[PDB]
């Protein structure tokens, strides 16, 4: 569940966009604030949200995780990822959730959809959604 004070767009940027992200277990502990228990994988692409905007004005493609959508649009470069994996699974509370980090490199392929009224009207369409990375 998204928290309704987070647009779509907005939610994306800060589960999956960072340039620089610190370790982990620091950085995660935002997104499980709002959960009832630990998330247990999630990925940082190391880019820009402007970077991943124009993504979306390429190609359109049916989306791998959901194929009756045809929302979604792949990189044309592979880019550097941080992969955060929950170690303690079950395990300790939502309060103590460590992570283990694990570089990588590849495509994504974001799903993107018209802006909300929330969103900044420079950019009319946004990436709203993570399908995968190849
Ligand atoms: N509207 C949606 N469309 C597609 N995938 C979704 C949607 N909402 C949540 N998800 C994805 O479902 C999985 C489980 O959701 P949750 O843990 O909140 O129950 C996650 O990978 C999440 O993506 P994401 O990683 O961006 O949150």
């Amino acid at each position: 569940m998204r928290p309704p004070q987070f647009t779509r767009a907005q939610w994306f940027a800060i589960q999956h966009i960072s340039l620089n992200p610190p370790r982990c277990t620091i950085a995660m502990r935002a997104i499980n604030n709002y959960r009832w228990r630990c998330k247990n994988q999630n990925t940082f692409l190391r880019t820009t949200f402007a970077n991943v905007v124009n993504v979306c004005g390429n190609q359109s493609i049916r989306c791998p995780h959901n194929r009756t959508l045809n929302n979604c649009h792949r990189s044309r470069f592979r880019v550097p990822l941080l992969h955060c994996d929950l170690i303690n699974p079950g395990a300790q509370n939502i309060s103590n959730c460590r992570y283990a980090d694990r570089p990588g490199r590849r495509f994504y392929v974001v799903a993107c959809d018209n802006r909300d009224p929330r969103d900044s009207p420079r950019y009319p369409v946004v990436p709203v959604h993570l399908d995968t990375t190849i």
